RNA sequence: GUUAAGUCUGGUUUCCCUCCAGGGUAUCUAAGUUGA
């Protein structure tokens, strides 16, 4: 964790320009002793086994073959018991004096109620406060966020107006800027923390991670690219149907397979057809072309396997989900019938 | 044995509808949340 955060500090210092990287530098130096703590605690449990348990002093044993199914179950038992207490990674930090006594670095705006809460985190206090979208430059510059007019556009590119950030979620934004710093962790033990920063600052590559606006507007984009110029001549002006300037690629397969198809997929729908100053013009444009105006909804599809824990424990609740409860194993003498049937079949 | 003269009456009374069928079958509805 600390190798990643320090490699991030060095990669950001390699870019004292671009505003956002400069703000990241400026607030990292103020929050180290808070950013020392990892944002994600781990639980580690071990289980021991010796030759007293496996061998009759020269060979294997009988009930030695079952020694794994016993130690694995001991391990999972202690995991289950320790999961009875959840401690959150925020409880580890020392903030009493930093909040009671104003000590927090408030680079950005200043709260009129002590400190702000992170909009991305919810619980941690905010370090980088962004003014609301009414007049930014005339504030972003007299405050400490930006230095010029050119650097606001790059700060405003990652931190929307109004986004308060805690050190952890701000570091998350920083990593999201270019997610190639992950090789500090992805490899580890293999290259220096500086080999990688040099490699990244050498071959500059920008990535476009899709927002919920991009997902909601998928079929709209798709229906604009089957009218490549037949819709472009109408606009021809607002960079929606203009050249791919750089060679930006991304992990979104649909974005990656549909980029060189006339329409610039890296526009923000919150700017064009989800905006409040535009989108009437865009309603007209889509009306004039048989374009189904986009819905603001997307699908968050989650899925988890059923009883894979018990399955690794060789239980039968995976096999009979609902019939055999997990609690039915405490005294399995009751449901002898279904287990007998299916186990014998198998 | 003879004379005369016809006169009275001018269809009534019942029954005027009874019984059964008083709707049956088929369709019972089909076809068709979007933007801030
Ligand atoms: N024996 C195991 N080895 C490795 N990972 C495990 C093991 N048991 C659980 N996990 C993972 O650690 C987490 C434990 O969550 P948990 O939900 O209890 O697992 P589970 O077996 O899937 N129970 P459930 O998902 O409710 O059916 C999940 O991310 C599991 O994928
Ligand atoms: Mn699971
Ligand atoms: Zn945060």
């Amino acid at each position: 964790w600390r190798k990643l955060i320090e490699g991030l500090r060095c990669y950001s210092e390699r870019k004292r320009e671009d505003g956002f990287w400069n703000l990241v530098c400026r607030v990292l130096k103020l929050t180290e002793d808070l950013l020392q703590t990892t944002p994600l605690n781990i639980r580690v449990k071990q289980v021991s086994v010796t030759e007293d348990e496996i061998f009759n002093n020269n060979k294997l044993r009988s009930d030695s073959w079952k020694i794994y199914d016993n130690k694995y179950r001991q391990l999972v038992s202690e995991f289950k018991k320790s999961k009875l207490v959840k401690v959150t990674p925020e409880s580890r930090l020392k903030l009493f004096e930093l909040t009671k006594f104003d000590k927090l670095p408030q680079i950005g705006e200043k709260s009129k109620r002590g400190y702000e809460f992170c909009t991305s985190c919810g619980v941690l206090p905010a370090v980088v406060i962004m003014p609301k979208e009414d007049e930014l430059e005339k504030k972003l510059i007299d405050l400490g966020i930006a230095r010029d007019e050119k650097d606001v556009r790059s700060i405003k590119n990652m931190i929307s107006p109004g986004e308060r950030l805690c050190p952890w979620c701000l570091v998350k934004r920083a990593l999201g800027a270019e997610p190639r710093l992950m090789r500090i962790l992805l490899l580890g033990d293999l290259y220096s923390v500086e080999k990688i920063v040099n490699e990244i600052v050498s071959r500059d590559v920008k990535i476009e991670i899709p927002s919920t606006s991009d997902i909601a507007s998928i079929k709209t984009f798709e229906e604009m690219i089957e009218k490549k110029n037949e819709i472009c001549e109408d606009l021809k002006e607002e960079e929606v149907c203009e050249k791919p300037s750089e060679s930006v690629l991304s992990m979104w397969q649909w974005f990656n397979k549909n980029y060189y198809n006339g329409i610039n997929l890296t526009i923000d729908p919150e700017e064009y057809w989800f905006s409040e100053k535009r989108r009437r013009y865009y309603f007209s444009v889509f009306r004039r072309h048989r374009i189904t105006f986009p819905s603001p909804y997307y699908a968050l599809v989650r899925a988890d396997s059923d009883y894979l824990g018990d399955l690794l424990e060789g239980k039968l609740t995976p096999y009979l989900a609902g019939i055999i409860d997990s609690g039915d194993y405490a005294n399995i003498s009751e449901k002898k019938e279904e287990v007998n049937k299916l186990l014998e079949e198998y």
